[PDB]
């Protein structure tokens, strides 16, 4: 990922999607998009984004259904354009496998989601955390989401993934994750209103690479 | 709901999902619409069932974000027409209550999913599922979810919510679970595949009705 830095794109309409994420190009190759987007603008979007910016897209859907309804959303996810396709391990193994099945028929890939970053992830998503991420080495996930409001608990999830892993962080900025700090375990961070609603969100983006030259 | 059958509409092109739908409407006046249908379609497909159909429309989208996202994906999706959503309890309180938040600002329900329905959701959401109908409970959530594949959980949720408290379960069908057994505890089953696959709709949610009777 182009300086270890992910645009979370969660502006709801395409016009200031687009245009804000044309601010930040130059900064980086990888837009991850949400429901946000998606539900207020349709699926389309993502053809959009590539065609415009040839970047790579990561949906950031954190499936968490059965295996059955998995399988189709991966199916109109990868159709669609996405690279990749975040997904939620709380809902166990199987739920996880129909997701692996269809990324490995349409040659795209899958992060597993294993602690949030929010408060309320302390509830029952902290507790579990640890033995989703070995569940996900345990299948062969080589893609992992992690937290960077709990730097010790990202820690942990990089000892448990190995450093061949694939690792990546949301929750810096706005949620209180620092940049920097983040990095020291996970590969890139993830970075959507410190960019997206910054009055020039360019300066932003390159305040943050610069803190992390 | 009518019938207390409520149709799981995951056929992912509009023409099949609006014709099955349309082969079923004497029966139901509850449709549940999710991932598979919107993401194919498009949100405006929530729409086209409301003015078709002039039936209730539970969007189970099973929202699992943080707080912010969760409020916003709510947002757009009350905004498309949605009568209710379907929210994961497992991401913690606080997303819970953005959900919740959004819901009386617009007059729409939230649904709390506790436990699931598939084989995976032994492994990290069963061991959650009673604290979090619980937090529900405390939080003054009127409507939740349950497991049809699991009558004794399923019992177990009805206790901890109690009489008053509206609860639908799928399951129902092609995941194994009976809609008499099921509806002893819940006040309505969601079927899916057992109606919409079937060789003859109609004559299948009939099946379903007669054996409910
Ligand atoms: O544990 C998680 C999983 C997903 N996200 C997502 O990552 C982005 C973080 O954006 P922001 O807080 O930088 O604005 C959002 O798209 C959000 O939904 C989190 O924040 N935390
Ligand atoms: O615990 C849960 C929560 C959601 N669903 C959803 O309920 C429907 C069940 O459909 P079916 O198995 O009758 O086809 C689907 O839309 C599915 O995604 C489950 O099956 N189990
Ligand atoms: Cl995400
Ligand atoms: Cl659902």
């Amino acid at each position: 990922v182009m300086n270890r830095l992910i645009l979370a794109m969660d502006l709801m309409n395409r016009d200031d999607a687009l245009r804000v994420t044309g601010e930040v190009r130059e900064y980086i190759d990888t837009v991850k998009i949400g429901y946000p987007l998606v539900l207020s603008e349709g699926m389309d979007i993502i053809a959009e984004f590539r065609k415009r910016f040839g970047c790579r897209i990561i949906a950031g859907f954190k499936v968490a259904d059965i295996p059955e309804t998995n399988e189709k959303i991966c199916r109109a996810t990868f159709k669609a354009g996405a690279d990749a396709i975040i997904v939620h391990g709380f809902p166990g193994a199987d739920s996880v496998r129909a997701c692996l099945n269809v990324a490995e028929e349409m040659g795209r890939e899958v992060f597993l989601l294993t602690e949030m970053s929010h408060p309320g992830a302390e509830m029952f998503i902290q507790g579990a955390a640890d033995e989703i991420a070995r569940m996900g080495v345990d299948l062969g996930v080589k893609n992992y989401v992690g937290p960077s409001t709990r730097p010790e608990r990202l820690s942990r999830l990089r000892e448990i993934i190995g450093q061949d892993s694939f690792l990546i962080s949301p929750g810096v900025g706005a949620q209180g994750g620092d940049p920097g700090e983040t990095l020291r375990f996970a590969d890139a961070i993830i970075v959507g209103r410190s960019i997206y609603l910054a009055d020039n969100p360019a300066a932003a983006a390159a305040g943050i690479i610069e803190s992390i030259k």
